[PDB]
């Protein structure tokens, strides 16, 4: 499972989310390749058994999926939380996401539960960002 | 510019401040590159002015440089005062430090600052690590 397969897999979980199904045409547009790219990438995943090429995942492909989204909305959360601009949240998330261990991802759990637990510690994160 | 010019360059200043120079050789051997990649890429650098071909860095290959070992210092810390487990550190910086933007890193070392001015802050998170 490389990164780029974990990318595709998060977006094909994501698209059957939205609408219910994935298509490879929705997949192309949705990352901004080729259909070829796409198709090619696909065949992996249904090889490695994680979908059935009507683009159907598997239950290998839907925990992971399913993690990979948890993992993306957890990491924009924890930049979002220490006051990170919101335009650059999404692009910097892109592109450390499927290069953080599962002990890394568990810690920022943590720490994303520790200030939003009490809002004191909001405050005083912001305002050493102040000084 | 580039996150692999980045690695390079991250590289070549580090191996300048423990030997006081920094050789293709060693590039290549702390890079696991061929030394005929290495050869490229300091060509591709001495042509953007980063530094001159031993090899010397110019000042804006030094700035960069020193700002990227800052960046990774602080990285390692970050996930160190988090309680990411010490052997899985190294390759999660190495994998995300050239994919965050500036307002990332600079609230990260907020972040960090945060937890060093109190430790009731680092015990308070360590909790929620057992709950
Ligand atoms: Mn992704
Ligand atoms: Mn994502
Ligand atoms: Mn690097
Ligand atoms: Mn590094």
């Amino acid at each position: 499972t490389t990164p780029s397969m974990e990318d595709y897999i998060e977006q094909i979980y994501m698209l059957i989310e939205e609408k219910g199904y994935a298509r490879v045409s929705d997949i192309a547009e949705a990352l901004a390749v080729h259909p070829s790219s796409v198709t090619k990438m696909v065949q992996k995943l249904d090889k490695d058994e994680y979908l059935i090429y009507g683009l159907v995942l598997t239950s290998k492909g839907k925990k992971i999926g399913k993690r990979l989204v948890y993992r993306h909305e957890l990491l924009e959360q924890f930049l979002r939380i220490i006051g990170v601009d919101e335009e650059k949240i999404y692009n910097d998330v892109e592109g450390i996401e499927h290069h953080l261990s599962w002990n890394s991802i568990d810690r920022i759990g943590d720490l994303v539960q520790y200030f939003e637990e009490d809002d004191a510690r909001k405050k005083d994160l912001k305002s050493i960002q102040k000084k």
